[PDB]
């Protein structure tokens, strides 16, 4: 009754990392999910089985696919089953809903256990294909204030951080001070650079940087490494007049989250100015 659902078609599912993809799905009717930047929808699967081996996976990406044999896997789902994922698209980008999804891929030092069961049904999707999404959700909102922001996002993380960036810059015409620090493996693995390269050149009151943890040889990268906590407090919070001021959204893994949190709260930056998805 009180959720709201929709039957989507798949644009495209299109790998825009080794281990990302892209869902795009269109709206029936070219109609809009009535969502904030920060929330997500729900996906619904029916029973299934699916094989990796079956996954578009292009050749620019497989490097790491090949070396753990990422082939191999195989998921087989009895039941309907059912997910959150975040909209990557802000909400005047009508028609669409836009997803980064993480394959969860069997654990190294754990290879037979099952691969997971909604990733492994998304990462099978093929432009044509049905996807059921109901929602919207949601309580990653950003605070409605003048105060300088600062966004920390890694890996799949950048879902809901491009929709928060393009919602202050393209819906509600902010002149707020923003900044977006991006964490990413390896050049390969960095996504959307057209999307905040353009943004940047356009919105004096935003920059954006990528730090890379892991370069690889053959991306000849002169920019900023490390984790990106590291590099956003080296080359910003470091030499600021007054970090408490600014206010902090973060999606990572786990392990980029705790460290930005405790650097933050190092340089005193209190909890209600940290925000993270629930
Ligand atoms: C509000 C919200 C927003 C989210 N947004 C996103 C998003 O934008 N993008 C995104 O990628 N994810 C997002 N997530 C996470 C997402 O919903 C899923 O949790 C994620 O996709 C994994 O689900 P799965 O069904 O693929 O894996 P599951 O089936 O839940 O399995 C999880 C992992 O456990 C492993 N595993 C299975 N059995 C065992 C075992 N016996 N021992 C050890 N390990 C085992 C699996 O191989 C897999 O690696 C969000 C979650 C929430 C709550
Ligand atoms: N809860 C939510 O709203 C959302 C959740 N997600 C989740 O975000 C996760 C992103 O994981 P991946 O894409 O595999 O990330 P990843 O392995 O590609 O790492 C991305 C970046 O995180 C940082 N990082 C990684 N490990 C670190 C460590 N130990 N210490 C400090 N920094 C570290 C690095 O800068 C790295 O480049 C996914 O598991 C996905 O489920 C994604 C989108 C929205
Ligand atoms: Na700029």
């Amino acid at each position: 009754g009180p959720v709201k659902k929709w039957e989507c078609t798949v644009i495209s599912n299109d790998n825009k990392a080794t281990f990302i993809k892209e869902l795009k799905l269109a709206i029936p009717d070219g109609e809009s999910v009535p969502f904030r930047a920060g929330g997500y929808i729900q996906i619904e699967a029916p029973a299934h089985h699916v094989k990796y081996a079956d996954f578009d996976v292009p050749e620019k990406y497989r490097g790491d696919w090949d070396k753990f044999n990422l082939f191999r896997y195989e998921s087989k789902v009895d039941e309907p089953i059912i997910r959150a994922y975040s909209m990557a698209n802000y909400p005047e980008e009508f028609g669409i809903i836009m997803l980064n999804v993480r394959i969860a891929t069997p654990p190294p030092n754990n290879p037979n256990v099952p691969p997971g069961q909604m990733s492994s049904y998304i990462w099978s999707l093929k432009a044509g294909d049905k996807c059921t999404i109901s929602g919207p959700f949601g309580e990653f909102f950003a605070k409605d204030t003048d105060a300088e922001m600062v966004f920390i996002g890694g890996g799949a993380g950048m879902a809901p951080m491009r929709s928060h960036i393009f919602d202050q810059l393209k819906r509600l015409k902010s002149k707020r001070k923003m900044s977006y620090w991006y964490g990413a493996r390896s050049k390969r693995e960095m996504f959307y650079v057209e999307d905040f390269d353009g943004l940047a050149a356009e919105n004096d009151n935003f920059v954006w940087h990528c730090a890379l943890s892991d370069p690889q040889p053959e991306d000849n990268w002169t920019g900023y490494t490390g984790f990106i906590h590291n590099v956003l407090y080296e080359n910003y919070l470091k030499d600021h007049e007054a970090p408490e001021d600014c206010e902090y959204y973060m999606c990572g893994p786990p392990m980029m989250n705790a460290a930005v949190i405790n650097m933050l709260k190092n340089l005193g930056v209190e909890e209600e100015n940290i925000l993270l998805d629930d």
